[PDB]
């Protein structure tokens, strides 16, 4: 019984955490086998931001201008190379820790752990999402630029996002580990806002079935829904379209708990209507969008309270 | 910015996790230089239920190696199997015990695997509330100070509301537990006020302000109306504790005090601080400096 924002143990992430420095910036690598990933905007200063020619900068730089860290031994840098916004580090030493991964661009809505770093020194661990507005909501400070996103599904780490940038609102941007950004920012200090974010609709049904699961259905009600009517009232709340894949994904959940896909809808459009009234689910007095379909059957149990 | 409920990296408590298996039981164990700690429930009278183990009884994995058992001994709770083998992962360690309130990571485990990590707090009660399945017991609860490793917490057993007991690692239990299947349950919660106020404070350094008012309240009304919404009471030394956030914000402890009475008294009115329409009581005045400085281990 109960549910938490869990992440995954971060232990296999923090044997690849290093520092870059490059001039007067420092910041966050990641060392896999003889190459360490690291945001490209390491090569440049404050006044480079606005418009920079990262090709320009790095044709200028040599391999012994960059200094890497790890732990208390100096990596020696022996080639360099841009793949789109990341800079990938050869260096003459292979990482021992490293450990059986994978690199996976995700899609908005899936969910990942942060190791937050400072320095090449790790500091903390949390869970988020990828928001369908392209960011996620982090909690990062000057010298994060660096730290990564995963999940660890089998032993095999899968690498899915790393930090480069904090937007004006609060929220934060950042790439695969090909260097692709997720959503429409550049790694650039140009006007660039987080367009409108929405609710995570097949998240917060997954969270209400894991209500279910835990012993909870006071919010169920006698009523159903089509799908269209479903995306009509879930629009007017600001909650992203839920799609026929979404309904295919929460198929085992519905066969779990004997409550169908569009029964659960009608709920979640009661519940949008009437609010809580006093009462919470999970703990919580809103609606919860960072748990994955996926997140509640590995968390929650197999049988329903 | 941001402001996430945050864990100690995990990796040098991963490094501890086995596998203890007693007949049909099989839970986790936290192995330590050459012996291995395990709630004592993996074998009630426990003294006679022990007396007719071996060494050869417990089953200690450690990722695909058994360890060889070669002593055995409890310490009131938690059975401590002496090992043959020393772990080669050992941390820089201490045993703990923390008073409610104060919060903790936990690696839950199942077969001595870690699965996740999440962050949690000593209720009032001494329960906490975790996210645990059968398998779980053995997981541990900790924190990190500097390369040293404050292990707080093994998990024993779930109550029937669904939160957890447990003790530290020295065996003893947090609250008036246990363990054995009887009539158990735990006693009415409290908030966490302290917690509250440096939850406050880091929404404040975070830019979410509309809570605060030109007023302030003495210590004693304060804990007048506190008591009333099943707050814990505030002390001095809780008011020192938020020192620090105080000349920082600029918003004195009974300043703060005054806001947090009105939103007893009134509610959030359709609004939020820091993304939550209640009041959060799982982050301690060290959590926030901690999380809004980047402290690194
Ligand atoms: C408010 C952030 N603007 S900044 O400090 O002037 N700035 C400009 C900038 C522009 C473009 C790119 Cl790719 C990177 C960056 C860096 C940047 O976003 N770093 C930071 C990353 N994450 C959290 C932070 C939290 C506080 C400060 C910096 C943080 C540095
Ligand atoms: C619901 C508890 N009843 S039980 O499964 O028969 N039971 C009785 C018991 C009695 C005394 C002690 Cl020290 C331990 C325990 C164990 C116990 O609390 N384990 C469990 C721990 N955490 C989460 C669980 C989530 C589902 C099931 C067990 C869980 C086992
Ligand atoms: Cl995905």
């Amino acid at each position: 019984s109960g549910f938490r924002k869990m992440a995954f143990p971060s232990g296999k992430v923090e044997g690849c955490m290093v520092q870059v420095t490059c001039g007067t910036t420092t910041l966050n690598g990641l060392w896999l086998d003889d190459v360490v990933y690291c945001p490209r905007h390491v090569i440049c200063t404050s006044e480079d931001m606005l418009n920079p020619n990262y090709e320009d900068l790095l044709i200028r730089k040599s391999n012994h201008n960059f200094l890497v860290q790890a732990g208390n031994v100096q990596l020696r840098v022996i080639g360099h190379s841009m793949q789109n916004c990341v800079l990938k580090l050869k260096v003459d030493t292979a990482n021992p820790k490293t450990p059986k991964y994978k690199f996976v661009r995700i899609q908005p809505g899936q969910t990942f752990s942060v190791l937050a770093c400072y320095n090449g020194s790790p500091s903390g661990v949390y869970q988020c999402a990828m928001r369908p507005n392209f960011t996620i909501k982090g909690s990062f400070l000057n010298g994060s630029c660096g730290s990564v996103g995963f999940n660890i599904d089998y032993d095999c780490v899968s690498f899915c996002y790393m930090h480069h940038m904090e937007l004006p609102t609060g929220v934060h941007a950042g790439t695969d580990l090909e260097g692709n950004f997720y959503g429409p920012f550049v790694d650039r200090q140009t006007a660039q806002a987080a367009g409108t974010d929405t609710t995570i609709t097949v998240n917060v049904l997954a969270w209400l079935y894991a209500a279910v699961i835990n012993g909870d259905r006071w919010f169920l009600n006698r009523f159903t829904t089509t799908l269209n009517d479903f995306n009509l009232v879930a629009m007017k709340y600001n909650y992203e379209p839920l799609t026929q894949d979404h309904v295919d994904i929460l198929g085992p959940l519905s066969a779990q708990t004997g409550i169908a896909v569009l029964d659960m809808c009608a709920s979640l459009k009661e519940l949008l209507q009437n609010g809580m009234n006093g009462r919470t689910i999970l703990g919580s007095a809103l609606l919860e969008d960072e748990f994955t379909p996926f997140d509640v059957v590995r968390q929650c149990s197999g049988v329903t309270f």
